[PDB]
């Protein structure tokens, strides 16, 4: 289960553990009936009883730009390993604005020339950087040089409260775009294996906007 | 897989995500045992702990509440237990065995502290029943249960805080009753990551008694 | 230097505070990349921060509390996770003798067929004789830690508890409420107090725009 | 109390709860107790420390003023037991700040061409950088989008409120030869503020469980 965001992103499901009844059995306290295990679901979501959905955890494997990973790093009740730029040589990708994400907005330039501009400084900070390790810089001064929309790779492990808190304040708005778009692979996955759990989380819980606009 | 303790108690398995390749792909960020378990073992000995969040178990755990108070000061985990505001709750008591105050040069025979200990259990209990049956709410009722009274909590934990759990009560400074717990928690985090716990035990586990 | 009695033995007493509510406004101004104004502007923003959910700048905001309470109100406490605790060890002191007896006052609303006095007398005497036997055992030579065992949940602990204010507004949505046991709710609403007295605009606003319970 | 590093960094103080004495009396909470006595006191910290009793740390809490480069703040912000709030490069328009190491920098490895070079190569990229950046913002561009194009060395600014076990943590791994050396230098100067502010609990940190090795070579 693999989406793809923005040009060279993507949002990868590598595990979980439990479903929907994972909460359900943690709140009864049982180890061992679907509308009552759902009305269940609903109640505590309802009444803010989340402890239950902390008995749920996913494992992703992402890849997105520095700027939008350093947002998603605040998250603090999660598990990251990213790639270092300290020990492994950074491949040539970056996050390049489509003209589409500036439509919109009143500039004096054509959108093509934004993403020309931004194109052209990748291209010059890259070439410095390869420049500098070939010289015998050490990577991890050489790749200062570098943009903030180069693309990195995490895994992240995170329960389902905290994962519905990342919703809340990502899958909005308010939040960047770019990173909007991570949240709604997140909610996708999300739904997928939980789709109780989502469904109570859209009905009774969920603080954002978009999620209730735009389907999955 | 369930492991008794006590007289009573028990910790089962309820789940578990990932195994020992869990810790090995995300120390890689990706996605040939002897290449897989050196790195193993070299997180290990470095003190590179993270990779190891991303195993995690989900815990069943049967045990007296003097022994739960401990085990709930772990914080990096998490727990839903039974609610005696809620639950009629159950003559289900931890007494010792005379074994247990081996060492120990006392007064009266271990078999009568044993005794002295379920007396008291038994005229709780009984007055936790007489406050009920008279309409006491169950929320005060119950506040003169004893220490000792069993409780039920799911625990889940990931593999990293699981290590210092054990490095904390796998330990003999820690109280024998939660070392009894520990030491199944162990022996479950072996059967389920054994390079894992191998490579805990060799390199960075700081208890004595596994 | 706060300190607040509730129930028959316990307390809440204050023994540090870091910070006031401009440590929140200083700290949510560096975002803007400005720092502290006039009374109107800093108030203004502490209310923005709260009707938006904005909840990170009050976790600038630290107490250090000394609290003595029953075990079983402590227990409900300890749950809070994002804190540190430090209590009174049964494993290494001689426990005192001291226990919460309800009053009879606290049955109103129950008919019961023992009067009140009587269920307090009945408390007492089952206390009594727990701690009579557990005194007997550590007399004759039973290790404390074993002997303690048979002391009962309204035993008295005390413990030093370290929270931030945004964990602090956390404990008072969920134990300052009339769904919370009355016993935890006494120690809530003197924790509340406190937080009032120190931090007057954060509670103002708090109690305003985002409390959840309804006790305060 | 306020530390420069680097070209344009540092690292102030803006508050302090408590001191050495807040953690023992902490501990002697366990046995029954209050605080006791002025040596017996500086004796139960050692103590704490020796037998790894981590807790009572907990209760001393800092809030610094960090201004530091991007990636160094990524790897402080790894930190997650510590509260943070960062200078906005959505809602602000970022000044003209970023980290141009000294040629001593590049001490012990051999390159190809001087390090003046490589400091002149750094900034050049640096100035195209912010100027095509300073560009987009002219001509509409939203900061959060134009921002993107600004590298790694770019200073920024947060608040970081932290106790002393989790500062502790931060010390063994960031104030050690293994850490990028900027970030080094970040935790030699935090060591410094916390062994002014709780003498006791840092020496017994160094003596009993600080597991680097620069802060036992290097003064303060
Ligand atoms: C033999 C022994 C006797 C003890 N006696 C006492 C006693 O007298 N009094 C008492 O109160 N308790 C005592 N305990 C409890 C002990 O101090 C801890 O509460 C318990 O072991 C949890 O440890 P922890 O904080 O490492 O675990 P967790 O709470 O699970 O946290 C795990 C790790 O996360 C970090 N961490 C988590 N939260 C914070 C935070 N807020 N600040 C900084 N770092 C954090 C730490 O690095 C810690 O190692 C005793 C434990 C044992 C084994
Ligand atoms: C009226 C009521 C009845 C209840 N009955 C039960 C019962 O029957 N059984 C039972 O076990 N407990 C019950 N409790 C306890 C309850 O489940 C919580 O332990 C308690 O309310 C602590 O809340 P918290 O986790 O939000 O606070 P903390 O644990 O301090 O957490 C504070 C916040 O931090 C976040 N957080 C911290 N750690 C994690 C994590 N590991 N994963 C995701 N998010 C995290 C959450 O956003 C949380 O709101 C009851 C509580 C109340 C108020
Ligand atoms: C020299 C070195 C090189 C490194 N290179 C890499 C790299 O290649 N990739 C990479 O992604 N990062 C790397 N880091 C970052 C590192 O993986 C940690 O995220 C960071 O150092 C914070 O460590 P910590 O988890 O001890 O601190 P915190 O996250 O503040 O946690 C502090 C303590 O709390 C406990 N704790 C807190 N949260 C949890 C939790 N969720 N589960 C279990 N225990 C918890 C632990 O006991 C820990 O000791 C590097 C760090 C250093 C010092
Ligand atoms: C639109 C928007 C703009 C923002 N702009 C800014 C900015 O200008 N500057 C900036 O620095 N950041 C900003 N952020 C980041 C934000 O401040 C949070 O750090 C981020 O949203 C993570 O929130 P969290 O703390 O809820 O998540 P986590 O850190 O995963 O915490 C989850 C839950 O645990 C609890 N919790 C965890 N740790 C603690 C703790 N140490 N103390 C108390 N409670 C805790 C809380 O209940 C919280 O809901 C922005 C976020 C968004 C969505
Ligand atoms: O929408 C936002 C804005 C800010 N931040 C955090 C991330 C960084 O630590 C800091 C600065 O983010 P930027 O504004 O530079 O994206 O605050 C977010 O997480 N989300
Ligand atoms: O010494 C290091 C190396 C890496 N990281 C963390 C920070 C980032 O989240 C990620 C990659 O950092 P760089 O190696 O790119 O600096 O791992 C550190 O915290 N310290
Ligand atoms: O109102 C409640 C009920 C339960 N619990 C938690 C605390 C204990 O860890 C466990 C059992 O609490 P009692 O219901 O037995 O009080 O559930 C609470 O925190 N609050
Ligand atoms: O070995 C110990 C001793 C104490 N505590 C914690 C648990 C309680 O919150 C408090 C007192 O426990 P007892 O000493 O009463 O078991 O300190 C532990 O976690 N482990």
């Amino acid at each position: 289960m693999k989406i793809d965001i923005l040009d060279k992103g993507f949002v990868e499901l590598v595990d979980v553990m439990g479903n929907d009844l994972s909460a359900v059995r943690a709140a009864r306290v049982s180890f061992d009936d679907e509308e009552r295990d759902r009305h269940l679901i609903e109640y505590l979501m309802k009444h803010g009883h989340e402890t239950p959905f902390e008995h749920i955890v996913f494992t992703f494997h992402v890849k997105a730009p520095i700027f939008v990973a350093r947002q998603w790093f605040r998250h603090r009740i999660a598990s990251y390993n990213e790639l270092s730029g300290r020990y492994s040589k950074l491949s040539y990708e970056f996050y390049i604005p489509s003209p589409e994400r500036l439509e919109g907005y009143k500039t004096t330039i054509p959108p093509e020339r934004v993403t020309e501009k931004i194109s052209e400084i990748v291209d010059k900070a890259y070439r410095t950087y390869l420049e500098l390790i070939e010289s015998g810089v050490p990577r991890e001064v050489a790749r200062i040089v570098l943009p903030l929309n180069l693309y990195t790779r995490a895994f992240a492990t995170v329960n389902a409260r905290s994962l519905m808190n990342f919703l809340n304040l990502r899958a909005d708005s308010h939040a960047q775009w770019e990173i909007q778009q991570y949240a709604l692979a997140i909610a996708r996955i999300f739904k997928e294996k939980c789709p109780w759990t989502f469904e109570a989380f859209l009905k009774y819980a969920y603080k954002g906007d978009i999620l209730k606009e735009v389907q999955v």
